[PDB]
């Protein structure tokens, strides 16, 4: 459970993300693939791309970054009350995409990196800690749902 003030810090920086969801999503996915190249293997559509410029030119990558951030933003706006939003996400990510929790850690690291790089004045230590807690809660709850579906990832 985050405090109300922590949730407000999370949602304050998230509004900045919403000014350019697609550019933030591109930077986050590219950071994820640069830091953890194995994750790129999960995206059949563009797993063959080799340079940063190719990744920035990929319409599929840009669309997927929007998909991820749109879903995550809706989750964050629930302020922890996100069982109904997590249910379909756990279903697909446990049974079809097979995304282990460690990969959700990797993408959390990429999110924090991009938010700090782009919005340092709105992402100091207390806001970073709030976002860390919110992403940890997301990962904890989706791991529990993973197990309910038989996936130990
Ligand atoms: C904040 C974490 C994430 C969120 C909110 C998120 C959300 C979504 C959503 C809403 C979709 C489309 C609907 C669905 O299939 O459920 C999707 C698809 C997908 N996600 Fe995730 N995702 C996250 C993390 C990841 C990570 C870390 C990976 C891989 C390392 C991944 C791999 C995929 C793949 C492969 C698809 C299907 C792409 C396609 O076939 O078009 N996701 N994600």
């Amino acid at each position: 459970v985050l405090s109300e003030g922590e949730w407000q810090l999370v949602l304050h920086v998230w509004a900045k993300v919403e000014a350019d969801v697609a550019g933030h999503g591109q930077d986050i996915l590219i950071r994820l693939f640069k830091s953890h190249p194995e994750t790129l293997e999960k995206f059949d559509r563009f797993k063959h791309l080799k340079t940063e410029a190719e990744m920035k030119a990929s319409e599929d990558l840009k669309k997927d970054g929007v998909t991820v951030l749109t879903a995550l933003g809706a989750i964050l706006k629930k302020k922890g009350h996100h069982e109904a939003e997590l249910k379909p996400l756990a279903q697909s990510h446990a049974t079809k995409h097979k995304i282990p929790i460690k990969y959700l850690e990797f993408i959390s690291e990429a999110i924090i990196h991009v938010l700090h790089s782009r919005h340092p004045g709105d992402f100091g230590a207390d806001a970073q800690g709030a976002m860390n807690k919110a992403l940890e809660l997301f990962r904890k709850d989706i791991a529990a749902k993973y197990k309910e579906l038989g996936y130990q990832g």
